[PDB]
């Protein structure tokens, strides 16, 4: 009566810490034995293992020894060569699988226990569907990083077939990290807007090389697919006036949910970040809240269910397990506004398919949050006829204007004058006093910088490139 | 005791049986087209059917030698992706139009 044992199944580091979800994992279960207000009589014990994540044999020993020693649930090998063995064992011992990554589920695969806590793309391709939609787009150029990211955009990918949108499909270099042959073809062929499907470790790669191209311009819109945008650090890009765009599942709005937040980076105090990954230091991704999610599901489903014993089972033997069709149905129909949110599963699938996202943005100020996605309400984007709050914040009527001019009598000229102390005020002629009044009626601010070849404008025939003021343009 | 084992026929099985030939040495011979994920280091396998590398750059041939300009790509599962994904890729170089259904 006093243990229900959980199985978990984890990377295998050779001498860094634990990782993100197993620590995660860790400290979900913590969590739940000391507030002893759920589960107020079990107290729950973690059994973990370590697989290479590659090895889907290996993988099959792990599960094969968690349920010769007795379990109640597996909490998934997080990846999809080694999660396909591990739910075909899971579903022939009774013992359910919880899954908390996305996972390529084949049309006739007939299993049904396990669900998976990652939002499925069915949904996630039709809200950033909507995202280029609300924003009116024409050209996209969708970039992903594996093969495996086209089963997750095709909702995105037969959208030509029915609205306007034109797809230019590309993909990120398979053996190097380096995307500068990329991204001068996207510069070139004029694509200013693009839909990374990439991790965030690979997103903020980009973002470095997309800065040391000129690419981080106020024309450039960025939607992200991943859920884990709002752990860039975002210093250097927050001036420059890009539109990175992206979704967030994790609810950083609630006192509660912020406080365990808080309470994650007090238990990775030993673990330096690269100073070149371009990421946070302290925060929760989205890959180990949906384990902190994982743990909490399936103990409602136990709070409802106290004749549970653990057995143990034999995988040679095939034997299903005593309470399995029950304690599935309990979890598949459980609520639990977790980290991540509401919490509901699809219950013809196992999948979830109906969550809620949270639209953030890139302001001068940082992420902020500007709208929010929900499958059947659309896009509640607030956005409103305010907008821009009350007044403008160190007024941006200055917006220092680099008038180009050239020096010409009597449009420009050099003033004549003795006192040497000058800068945009030894101009004079007519021009500058045309620029002078415009710069009165307008009410900007401008800062005469002649050009440095002294030409005004020509096609250079043998280059097919500007020469004068027009270049400068 | 066996020598060979000639494949399980389909990608959810042949990705278990191949990590016990690899384990255990024996040979796996597969007769069918199978995701490979990038990072499975396995040894012990050989594929006879023809790789979609090859055969998307085949069709490719045809809708170049035919010139065309709107195709209209029909697949059936979401694993058709991965088998024509050098064709999706032809527009940001070439001169297609696609329209996948
Ligand atoms: C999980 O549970 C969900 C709901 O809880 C079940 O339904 C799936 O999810 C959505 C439901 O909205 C479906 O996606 C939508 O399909 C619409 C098509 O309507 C019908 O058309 C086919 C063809 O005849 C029927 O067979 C089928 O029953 C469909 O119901 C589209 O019109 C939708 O497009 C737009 O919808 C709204 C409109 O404002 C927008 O918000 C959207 O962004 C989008 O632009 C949408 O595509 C989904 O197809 C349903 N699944 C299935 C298999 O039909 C599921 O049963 C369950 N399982 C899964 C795997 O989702
Ligand atoms: C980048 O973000 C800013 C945020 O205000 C966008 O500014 C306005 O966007 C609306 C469309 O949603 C336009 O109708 C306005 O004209 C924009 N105001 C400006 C540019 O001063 C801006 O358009 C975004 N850039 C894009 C989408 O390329
Ligand atoms: C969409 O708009 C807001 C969120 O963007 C939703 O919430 C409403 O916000 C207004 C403004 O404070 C309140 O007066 C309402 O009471 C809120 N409604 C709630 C909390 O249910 C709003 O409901 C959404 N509208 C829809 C979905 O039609
Ligand atoms: C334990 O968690 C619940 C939420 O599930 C919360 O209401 C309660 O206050 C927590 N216990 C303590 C002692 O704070
Ligand atoms: C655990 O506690 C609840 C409430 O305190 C009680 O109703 C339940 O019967 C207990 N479980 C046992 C005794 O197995
Ligand atoms: C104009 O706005 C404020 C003055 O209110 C000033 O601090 C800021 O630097 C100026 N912006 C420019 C020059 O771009």
């Amino acid at each position: 009566t006093h243990v229900l044992r959980f199985g978990g199944i984890f990377e295998y580091v050779e001498s860094g810490p634990m990782g993100a979800e197993e620590l995660a994992f860790r400290f979900a279960v913590n969590t739940i034995n000391r507030n002893r207000t759920l589960l107020p009589n079990t107290t729950l014990t973690y059994d973990t293992q370590k697989i290479n994540l590659y090895d889907s044999f290996e993988a099959s020993k792990k599960a094969c020894d968690q349920l010769s020693l007795g379990v109640a649930a597996i909490f998934g090998p997080s990846h999809s060569s080694s999660a396909n063995a591990v739910q075909s064992i899971c579903n022939a011992l009774g013992v359910p699988h919880i899954q908390t990554r996305w996972k390529h589920q084949v049309s006739d695969n007939k299993d049904s226990f396990y669900v998976s806590l990652y939002p499925d793309f069915s949904s996630l391709s039709r809200a950033i569907l909507d995202l280029v939609q609300f924003f009116k787009w024409k050209t996209v150029t969708v970039v992903y990083d594996d093969s495996t990211g086209l089963i997750r955009l095709q909702e995105l990918i037969k959208a030509p077939s029915r609205y306007n949108l034109r797809l230019k499909i590309r993909q990120l270099p398979a053996d190097t990290k380096d995307a500068k042959p990329l991204l001068k073809e996207m510069k070139r062929g004029k694509e200013f807007h693009v839909i990374f499907d990439c991790s965030h470790e690979m997103a903020a790669g980009i973002l470095k090389q997309a800065l040391a191209m000129g690419m981080m311009t106020e024309y450039y819109h960025y939607i992200f697919t991943t859920l884990d945008l709002f752990a860039l650090d975002v210093e250097p890009y927050r001036y420059s006036g890009v539109n990175m765009t992206g979704f967030r599942i994790l609810n950083t709005e609630n006192t509660q949910v912020s406080s365990i937040i808080e309470k994650w980076s007090m238990e990775r105090l030993q673990a330096p970040p690269k100073p070149d990954s371009g990421l946070l230091d302290g925060f929760m991704t989205t890959d180990a809240a949906l384990m902190y999610d994982a743990v909490h599901v399936v103990s409602v489903a136990v709070q409802q269910f106290p004749q549970m014993t653990v057995s143990s089972l034999q995988c040679n033997r095939h034997k299903p397990w005593r309470f399995g069709t029950r304690f599935m149905s309990l979890i598949k129909e459980a609520h639990w506004e977790g980290l991540t949110g509401r919490i509901t599963f699809n219950k013809t699938n196992g999948l979830r398919t109906d969550f809620d996202l949270d639209v953030i943005s890139l302001k001068e100020e940082g992420l902020e949050k500007i709208g929010t996605w929900d499958p059947a309400s659309g896009l509640n984007m607030t956005e409103s006829q305010k907008g821009k709050p009350a007044n403008i914040t160190d007024s941006l009527s200055n917006r220092s204007l680099i008038v180009t001019t050239i020096l010409e009598e009597p449009y420009v000229l050099f003033k004549k004058s003795d006192k040497p102390l000058y800068g945009n005020d030894r101009f004079e002629g007519y021009c500058i006093d045309l620029l002078r009044e415009l710069s009165t009626i307008l009410g900007f601010t401008y800062e005469i910088r002649l050009v440095e070849d002294g030409k005004y404008g020509a096609q250079d025939d043998v280059n097919g490139q500007w020469n004068g003021m027009v270049r400068e343009l």
